[PDB]
Parts: C-alpha cells; sequence; structure tokens
C-alpha cells in the first residue's frame, strides 16, 4: 500500500469536559491524523486520482500539476504528487511562513511566490499562466467536483458508520465547500431529518449575508461562496468569533488532550452551541480539519 | 471515546521507489499518525493507565507526575495528563525548541529546563529531585514494563494482523527498548523464524560494544542498555550513520510521499540492508516512530 492508501479512517472522539450537562453529545472526527496532517489529503488524492481516471494525468510521468494554495491543500497535493511521480508547483503570497515553505519543499514541491499585495488573485493569475505555458493540470479546489466526491465517498461513510447512523446534526466550518457538501449529501440521503449546519468567521460572514473580511480561522471562510458549496443542503449558518473560539481551543488541548487547529476551535465552538439547542438524547457530529502543530506561532498558542 | 482511545491502529505502507529490485518487500508502520504525533502515545497511556490500575493515580485528582524527557515521551504524557486531569511536570535541557515548549504548554504541562551541557544527565537528576520533594509519580520509561506491555498488546498485534502474519524480519531503532521488546516477543511467539533486528546510532553503538556518544537520531540510542530492552530477543544489531539515513529520509519524502522523522530515516535504512540480505519474496517490517513535522528546523530538512 502507498501513502494515499493510508488516507482516511480517522477516529472520532466524544467531548467530555468542554460540554455542559444538558448538551447533546458532541463528537469530533480528527482529520489531523491523515498522512499529510489534514483533511486535505482526501481532496488532494481525489482530484489527482480523478484526473488520472479521465486520462489527464499519467502516473510517474513527471507531468505538471499547478495550484494556487497557501494552506493544507498545498501539503496534501505535495504528498500525493511525490508519491505518484508528479511535478508540483504551488503559487502563493510571499508572506507565507518560512515554516510552511519548508514542509512543501520537503516533498519536492516547487514554490512560486506572488505579490503579497494582490494576494489570492495574483497567486491564481500566476497558476493559470503556468497552466497554459506548461499545459499542466490544475486541481482548482473550489470548483472541482472531485473535492466533494472525496467526502461523499470516504469522509461521510466513515462518520456515519463510526456513529452507527445516530446523527442529529452535522456541523462544519466551510472552506472549499467540499467537506460540508460531500458529508452533507451522504448523511442527508440516509438521515433526511439531519441538520447540516455551516460555520463561518463572524468577520467574513458571507453565508449569513455579511461581507468578506480578515479573520484568524485559517483554512475556512474563503470570503465568497465557492462552486463546490451546495447551499440547498444547509439548514443554518453559525458565525464564530476568534474571541470565543481560541479560548475554547485552549480548553480542548488542556482539558481533553485535543490539540487542534484554528478552524477546529471555531467549528467545535459552533458544534457546542448546536448541542445546547438539541439537548440530551441527540448527537452532534463535527470535524477537526487538522491539529495545532502548524499554528504554534499564532496567538492561539503563543 | 476519549483521546487515549483514539491511539493506535496506525497504517503500514510498502516502499516502492527507494528499494532495489533484488530486495525483499519493505513495510513501514506509521506511528506519526497517532493523536500525539508519535509512537510514544502508547507507552504514555499504558504507564499512566497501569498506575491508575494499581491505585497510584486517580483521574481528575490533579496528582503530580514528573518525568525527564526532551522528546516524544513528554508529548504523549502531556496529552494523557491533560485528558485525565493530572498535573505533569517535565524536565529537559534548556536548549529545547521554542515551538516544542509551546506544544507541551498547550497541553498544560509544566517545564523545568536544566543544564544544556550535561544533557539528559541533568534532567534525570532534576526529575528525581522533584519526585523526592513533591512525592510525585514518575513513569520511568526506561524501566517501566508497562512501556513494553503497550507494544506487546497493541503495536505487535496490529503489525502481525496487518501483514497476514507474514514477516521474515522486524527492524527497529531502540530507544527505551519497549517497542522492539514488546513487538519482538509478540512476533517471536507466532513466527518461529522471524528475525528481530535492533538498530542503533553508529556514534553511540552501546549494543555493538562501542561507547555512548552524541548523535542526531532523536528518540533512539539512549547511550546505554535500558531495563526494558530484552537482549535475548535480538538476532542482530545494525549500526546507522546520519550521513546515510538523512539522505534516504529526504528520498522517502520526495519519492514515496513519506515525510518521516530522523529516527525513521535510520530505521528504514537498516531495513533496506536487511531487505537486500533476505532477497525478493521475503517481507521486512519496521516502524516509523514519528513524522517529519518536528524536524523541519534540523539539518535533516532545513
Ligand atoms: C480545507 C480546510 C477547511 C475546510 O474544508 P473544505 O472541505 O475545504 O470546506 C477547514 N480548515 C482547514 C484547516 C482546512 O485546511
Ligand atoms: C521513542 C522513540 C523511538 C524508540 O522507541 P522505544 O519504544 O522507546 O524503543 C525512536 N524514535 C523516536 C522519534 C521516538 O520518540
Ligand atoms: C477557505 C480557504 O481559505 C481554503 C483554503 C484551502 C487551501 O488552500 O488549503
Ligand atoms: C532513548 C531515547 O533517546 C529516548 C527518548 C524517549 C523520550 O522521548 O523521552
Amino acid at each position: 500500500m502507498r501513502v494515499e492508501g493510508a488516507i482516511g479512517k480517522t477516529p472520532v472522539v466524544r467531548l467530555a469536559k468542554v460540554v455542559e450537562p444538558d448538551m447533546a453529545e458532541v463528537w469530533v472526527k480528527l482529520e489531523g491524523l491523515n498522512p499529510g496532517g489534514s483533511i486535505k489529503d482526501r481532496p488532494a488524492w481525489y482530484m489527482i486520482k480523478d484526473a488520472e481516471e479521465r486520462g489527464i494525468l499519467r502516473p510517474g510521468s513527471g507531468q505538471v500539476i499547478v495550484e494556487p494554495t497557501s494552506g493544507n491543500t498545498g501539503i496534501g497535493l505535495a504528498m500525493i504528487a511525490a508519491s505518484r511521480g508528479y511535478r508540483l508547483i504551488l503559487t502563493m503570497p510571499a508572506q507565507m511562513s518560512e515554516e510552511r515553505k519548508r514542509v512543501l519543499k520537503a516533498f519536492g514541491a516547487e514554490l512560486v511566490l506572488t505579490d503579497p499585495e494582490r494576494r489570492m488573485l495574483a497567486a491564481r493569475e500566476e497558476a493559470l499562466r503556468l497552466k497554459e505555458e506548461l499545459g499542466a493540470f490544475m486541481p482548482d479546489q473550489f470548483k472541482n467536483p472531485a473535492n466533494v466526491r472525496a467526502h461523499y465517498e470516504t469522509t461521510g461513510p466513515e462518520l456515519y458508520e463510526a456513529l452507527e447512523g445516530r446523527i442529529d446534526a452535522f456541523v462544519y466550518g466551510s472552506g472549499t465547500g467540499g467537506t460540508i457538501t460531500g458529508v452533507g449529501r451522504y448523511l442527508k440521503e440516509r438521515i433526511p431529518h439531519v441538520k447540516v449546519i455551516a460555520v463561518e468567521p463572524a468577520r467574513s460572514n458571507v453565508l449569513s449575508g455579511g461581507k468578506m473580511g480578515q479573520h484568524g480561522f485559517q483554512g475556512m471562510g474563503p470570503g465568497f461562496i465557492p462552486e463546490n458549496l451546495d447551499l440547498s443542503l444547509l439548514d443554518g449558518v453559525i458565525q464564530v468569533w476568534e474571541e470565543d473560539a481560541f479560548p475554547l481551543a485552549r480548553r480542548l488541548a488542556r482539558e481533553e488532550g485535543l490539540f487542534l487547529g484554528m478552524s477546529s476551535g471555531g467549528i467545535v465552538w459552533a458544534a457546542l452551541q448546536v448541542a445546547r439547542e438539541l439537548g440530551p438524547g441527540k448527537r452532534v457530529a463535527c470535524i477537526s480539519p487538522d491539529g495545532g502543530w502548524k499554528y504554534l506561532s499564532t496567538p492561539l498558542y503563543a
């Protein structure tokens, strides 16, 4: 079995200290336990695997893959690219941590820095150009149906099976929209009354009607509605503030022994609120995108 | 399920690019995918669990626990102490990464930095001094049989089960000696011809007859023979040099998508030497204690 085969089958834990007596049960799936350290392993592998299936990519060819990403997707892709013999090129703002660059380079990925002023736009522009020049494959994580497909085929099934189908609400901090759509559809088909609740930064509450803005929940709250996010699935949206979430992430590490990432703090915080709403005899499920290792420099853990 | 319950059940992959055609199959169990990020999660839980079983510790008591460690053991214990409500104190050289201190403190552990020049010697003395003035419990990872029992009860079964009981040689870079002993006994009770081969830094070849010395394989090579190490299980000892292991560690990440730790580089290297001696058809299994994440600022990945 290759590294990709080790993707998924992550455990789920039930919170026992940060919950309150009248709360519904709260379960968290630890995606930080994937080979690449995050939930992106799934989408990364599926977008490339799908590309192979369609005859766009040929394994061990050295073919070029390019994607504009400054987060876990770049890591997921670098890991997969390294395994299947692909030449990966990632575009990103120069403000990128002199820490995150090292891991990406460790997998042999090529990093192309872009105007820190233009940001996401410049990164995408450069990636598109490279796509054209090198005739490379571009995942395009926000529009790629294979992103959703990964969670519809693995993440969803895993969560449903591990929780014996006893799920009243599913909570997630949407980023590319793939996880909530993927898991969302899967659970809906079998638990039609299940409530799918999205979570977004209060400071960039585009799903609530608000407007884009800076926020510290790395990995989620893109500042717009991506093509991969199916709104029809949502039964509500919870806005989370760094002021409440970070302290909670600290309680999680300290009291539950769960050292999770920034997006996790907001997501679990949301799950907790949904848990108060539903009450005893109900089970709320959510997902921890990644661990707290890559955020030791943020005020969340400094 | 609590965090401690999400420990283990780690995947095992087969190398496909770094091996040669005249080599036996080479399988690697990824212990970096445990909640605490390393193989230590197991002995950490077992030593604590054993203490609770014997009535030395009651969960949520806030009872003080002390242990000298500048590696993964401190992290696993930190996670467990946080999960079960215990007050952990760790002693270690003052050098210590600042991020490494941040992760331990994220779990609420307390740190005591000792004399850098005298390495673990100073930490050990400072930990004993604390056990004496506070009446604290001390895991004592090098002498505690629970360390061993953890691998004899989970790691071993997992590996045997995952490889269809087909294992010709098991290779491992002994640290506390718990893993090679625990897994070793397990395998040698079910596979009459299985060869258990220990691995140690050439620069601290205590098992080979040489004397202890400074080396870069963090996590293994204590520079002495620990109680937990059952020498009667060994069928050989391979010495490894960083000049060999590190380049390979780099190759594993770039060619197999396996971003592993320093000790993993030396262990895998030794595994290939065995894989070649045994020849094709045969199966060699070894274990990757942890991932590359914590070593991005070391000459291994910087
Ligand atoms: C990808 C990611 C998310 C969001 O999941 P999507 O499937 O992209 O909606 C949240 N947090 C982190 C840290 C992520 O990497
Ligand atoms: C603990 C450890 C080892 C050695 O395993 P033992 O079970 O202690 O023999 C090797 N490498 C790393 C990184 C470790 O943390
Ligand atoms: C909503 C996001 O910012 C997603 C980032 C996804 C990534 O590139 O890891
Ligand atoms: C033999 C060792 O160096 C062991 C290190 C185990 C520890 O992380 O404390």
